């Protein structure tokens, strides 16, 4: 049914490649499970994953097209977004502003509201789900992968398992307190701020720790970098960083807040170039970090040095002639003699009065000298059908080259130069001979050996 | 001093590189030693090295040239050998059998029986220090590195320190005994069995049931491999692999043993094949195992077969030629005019008479129609000087060129042909003028055009 092409991303237990549809001519992303390797809880629950994400319509959500199983594999063929990662895409722009973080997290909090209007939780909402639609300038970001997500009853909170990705994950599910769609909006405000400063407001190298301080709420908001944020973009991360759920801003509440909804009068303009600066080191952290690592060795300097040997300027060695002849593509033989063979054609096409066959052989362009041109240079070829029409439209008539000289001059280029005596009858013969000097300007043109030029004396 | 090129091999505390003597120009083998990663005792132990390693002299031997220390390094030149590992060159073979590695180990034997005589025991021998001396065929075997080698007081034993590599431990340096000479025929009956079936004598995982081994003699002649090794080879390894170094044969005793002495006589000539194959495997644990610079680890193949293959870029056509602009000159040339630069030049060239300008400009094969030559082709400048030294060394001439074309045949061939009109005064003037129609074809041969055949018509 469907062509898989290059790979796009990755996670430990699925790889997502573009793939065509044969019959369709369409392009998609294909989620590529590798289903021996899931545990039977979790490839009973793709059942669930294919379901969410078949009810999901919005336009800030990649949808489901297609669902497969095979014997080692389950394929979820998705919508393709091709403008890759939102947070690697930040870092490569000229300008970032809170306006510009406004802009993204309402597009996340659109999805969401969607989501959470349809009974779905995203459980497990970090960067890499957030992905933009194209390469082009604007393009929306768009929710990808929802394999965590759950399905939710109403506003019925239950224990769903503990889920999720430590830096993201919510007290409620640390606690192992049952939970809900408020899970989505603790995620939300982790994103809203590393979108601003670029850093997590969680981080512990000991996980225990980490969830201490989640559990805590203990993020804080440090000089000098925060010192730039207008109140109001803290605010509504304060609000989602909301330790109790009961109490936590929702997706439609945080799309009313003044830092999205009146983000022209709110949000800062002002480009944050250390935000750029320190996101490029997330990003790169985010890349080391993983179940199967590609690089040998992971503690290597990122930024490099020069060694030795990079350019290499030698000196003028002395050399002798060296003509570079091209490699021969057809069966090997004798130029010269080649030359031979298309002049003996074009004497026997004049012969002949074949101005069919002598047309062939000869530019469009010819240029000539002939004592029928009396001294006079003649381009093109209308001049010499007047010969072939009338006086060679025919006695026996027998040529004889004499002395025949050629001058080779590279692979297209070649010269001939001979002495051509003509043996006929005049009238009632009385046989006759006649003497001309010819000279023959050969040039290959797309395989095809043509005159480009020619000298006759004394004809 | 000295110019450092490639690298030849390593250790954990030293690399060697081929070097050149900047004043001499002759090529050595520079070990360097980073002493800053050395114990003070063994940057002490350099001096003993260094010292060893003058004394010896000895065909089968790589000696010392040189000793240099600077801030940090630590600097050892020896002879050059340019033929790598024996062991890698044994593997690459046609044939090996018995009788060769009896020539292997004669070599060795004799190198060690120098050292023995000189005081000097190696302490460390194992197939890293066995290198050939060039690429030749049947290059000698070298012993190379002496790092770890010792001094010694006649026949008198010492703890010398705990010093080796594991495989190649003699039980006494294990025991903590005092020892000499005979823990080098302890090593010497190792490498001789791994030379006679590609694998150690003892091994084992874990380094203190190894230890116990090696102390025990606990090592075997198992079948099927060993049924075909002369009782000859295997008296020579028993007496080499003899616990007690009192009862060990020494280097001198080993010399004469029938195996070496006789082997003409005693030695098998059959190909081992299956020591080929083993020995490949052996070799290439030991290029594994333990290195400094970063070394690239491969990965176990998957079950059953993935499919794939070689990638082609594709497009509206085979090949490309940029965005689809009108079919017109895209940019313009001055070929032709080049052209007609040398034209000119040769033109005046004639006028003036000079026949020097005019043999640059011609080929010395130039070919020629000229009615000077009565319908007759005439090849070469002879011709021409005759009307160069009469005529042309003088009343006001000029000369006018009417309707030239130019046809370019490539890069290195070109055409011209023009009308030339020529006044000039006969006897007393009486102001008289002549047309002929010209005809030059122009080849570029080593950056300069030059005519290879000309035709002149009415003159």
């Amino acid at each position: 049914m469907y062509q898989l092409f290059e790979e796009l991303g990755k996670g430990a237990f699925s790889v997502v490649r573009r793939c065509v549809k044969v019959l369709a001519g369409q392009e998609y992303a294909a989620k590529i499970i590798n289903t021996k390797k899931l545990s039977a809880r979790d490839h009973q629950k793709l059942e669930r994953e294919a379901r969410i994400c078949r009810l999901l319509k919005h336009p800030n959500i990649v949808r489901l097209h297609d669902s497969i199983s095979e014997e080692g594999h389950h394929y979820l063929i998705f919508d393709l977004v091709t403008g890759g990662e939102l947070f690697e895409d930040i870092v490569a722009r000229e300008y970032y502003s809170e306006a510009d973080a406004s802009h993204c997290i309402q597009q996340i909090l659109e999805a969401v509201l969607h989501c959470h209007q349809m009974g779905v939780v995203h459980r497990d909402l970090k960067p890499e789900n957030l992905l933009l639609a194209s390469k082009l300038k604007g393009a929306a970001v768009k929710l990808a992968d929802f394999g965590l997500a759950i399905e939710v009853e109403g506003e019925q909170q239950a224990w769903f398992g503990f889920a999720g990705t430590p830096g993201y994950l919510s007290p409620e599910v640390l606690r192992k307190d049952p939970y809900g769609k408020p899970v989505d909006l603790w995620a939300c405000g982790v994103i809203l701020y590393i979108l601003l400063v670029g850093y997590p407001p969680f981080w512990d190298e000991d996980q225990h720790r980490l969830y201490q301080q989640i559990k805590a709420g203990a993020y804080d908001f440090p000089s000098p970098e925060w010192d730039t944020v207008t109140p109001e973009a803290k605010d509504l991360i304060n609000k989602m960083l909301t330790i109790n759920p009961s109490k936590r801003i929702t997706a439609a509440e945080a799309l009313k807040h003044p830092w999205i909804s009146h983000r022209s009068t709110v949000a800062s303009c002002m480009h944050r170039q250390e935000t750029v600066d320190c996101l490029k080191k997330f990003n790169a952290r985010r890349k080391l970090k993983g179940a199967i690592l590609t690089t040998m060795l992971a503690t290597r300097n990122f930024s490099g040095g020069k060694s030795g040997g990079n350019k290499k300027s030698d000196g003028v060695k002395e050399s002798s002639e060296s003509t570079n002849t091209t490699i021969e593509d057809e069966d090997t033989k004798v130029r010269k003699q080649e030359i031979i063979k298309v002049t003996e054609q074009l004497i026997e096409a004049i012969s002949n009065g074949d101005f069919e066959s002598y047309t062939k052989m000869c530019d469009p362009g010819m240029t000539a000298f002939e004592p029928e041109a009396l001294g006079n240079l003649v381009e093109g070829l209308d001049f010499h059908r007047f010969y072939f029409e009338n006086l060679w439209s025919s006695k026996p008539v027998h040529t004889t080259i004499l002395n025949p000289h050629i001058h080779l001059m590279g692979d297209e280029s070649a010269c001939i130069a001979y002495i051509r005596i003509t043996q006929y009858l005049d009238a009632g013969g009385i046989p006759r001979t006649a003497q001309s000097e010819e000279t023959r300007v050969w040039h290959r043109r797309d395989g095809k050996w043509q005159i480009v030029h020619f000298h006759r004396s004394g004809a």
